[PDB]
């Protein structure tokens, strides 16, 4: 029986490094064991009244604090052996066909693509987890746990409770905008963007008061797109609401076979679009790489032949990434239950 | 790396000191003005005064 | 101050290593020569030799 393979599609999950593009710029690679981060209090006491006779209480000069971190490591790998190359590939016609060598070049590539996608997923997961909560922990089965911690004040990470929650309160006759201002008062520095998990966005736009803020002749300058705008894309830049912009991000990282969403089920993250984020890449630890003369580079690729019984030549990307935040308290994370 | 000599440290320390007390005086002045506007009278007491 | 990247530390380590092997070989050669001259005979013995 003859056949032809007319078309052959590929299935992908909606993935786009949004938080890593928006908030994390100015990558700094370092050839050092550990990095430093420091901060200065900058809180000055009120000048309390002193009689023109006493003249006491010298005031202490303010001094800062420091923090040091250690980057994590990551190295996925793939293999090829001549058992794979001989049978067939699901992407080639029964007609045409190729020698068992073309097949090895095609198989070798898609492996490169998968390695890059895995490393990018790890980078983005670190980036997102650095924003939602102040700290994030790197762990594995062969990796000794290391816990990076940037000091974020307890007054951030506002989580709704038995009082002040949007779901239980009436969907008519209530102004969401009042709470937003109260939450954003806690940030340091101006705020210029809001990121919604799509369930949170559906919850937020359901208020009739926000609808009224749109169709007022002189009471506002906000323009949204309440109707459906994007239904397949990972990010959907909606119009500016007042001053801040409105963003809905639904990205997908897959751990094990099952897909998972990045943002944890309707969180809302106030933040600044120009927030100072660091993108630090450590030093790779491979004697071949250091013989070649390379250090503090991202995605060092290599392959080697192991002359085993079935032959085999592998492939390996190793990056050692570490995503930091210079000012952890420039954002305000809200659970919004 | 590229650390500096202690005289520069003294200079910047004294400059930030002066900035600190200047901003403290400014805070007192602004509180004075706000209390004057908001309420007719205010007490201007303290721990030595 | 004024550190260096690991790709240079590796090279310095390599150079001192190879100097050490050269010195070890020269040392064995001299110990062979002296026993060749001081006494009529000598033996080359090792744990794995």
């Amino acid at each position: 029986t003859t056949a032809q393979l007319l078309a052959a599609n590929e299935q992908k999950f909606k993935f786009d490094p949004l938080f890593l593009r928006l908030f994390f710029r100015e990558s700094y690679p370092f050839t050092t064991e550990k990095v430093y981060l420091s901060q200065i209090p900058g809180l000055v006491n009120m000048a309390l009244y002193v009689s023109p006779i006493v003249s006491g209480e010298v005031i202490r000069s303010r001094g800062g604090s420091t923090s040091e971190f250690t980057p994590g490591y990551v190295k996925p790998k793939h293999e090829v052996n001549p058992q794979m190359t001989l049978r067939r590939l699901p992407d080639e016609d029964p007609q045409n066909l190729a020698d068992p060598a073309y097949r090895r070049r095609r198989i070798i590539m898609q492996n490169m693509r998968d390695e890059e996608l895995a490393i990018a997923q790890v980078e983005e997961m670190q980036a997102v987890s650095a924003v939602l909560k102040g700290k994030y922990t790197m762990t594995g089965e062969a990796f000794d746990p290391v816990e990076v911690d940037m000091g974020r004040s307890e007054e951030n990470n506002i989580t709704q409770s038995g009082g002040t929650e949007w779901s239980k309160r009436d969907k008519s006759t209530y102004d969401p905008t009042d709470d937003i201002e109260a939450y954003a008062l806690n940030a340091s520095g101006v705020v210029n963007i809001i990121v919604f998990d799509p369930k949170g966005w559906a919850l937020f736009r359901s208020f009739k008061a926000v609808k009224e803020k749109l169709d007022t002749r002189r009471g506002s300058n906000s323009e949204l797109e309440t109707a459906v705008k994007d239904l397949g894309k990972a990010v959907s830049y909606k119009g500016m609401y007042g001053d801040v912009a409105i963003v809905v991000y639904s990205g997908q990282y897959v751990e094990n076979g099952v897909k998972k969403n990045f943002l944890p089920d309707n969180t809302m993250v106030l933040g600044n679009t120009q927030a100072r984020g660091l993108r630090t890449y450590g030093c790779i630890q491979d004697a071949d790489a250091q013989r070649e003369g390379i250090n503090a580079s991202a995605r060092y690729p290599k392959n080697w032949v192991t002359t085993g019984d079935p032959a085999r030549e592998f492939t390996m990307i190793q990056s050692a990434p570490l995503m930091l935040l210079a000012d952890p308290d420039e954002f305000v994370s809200v659970q919004l239950a």
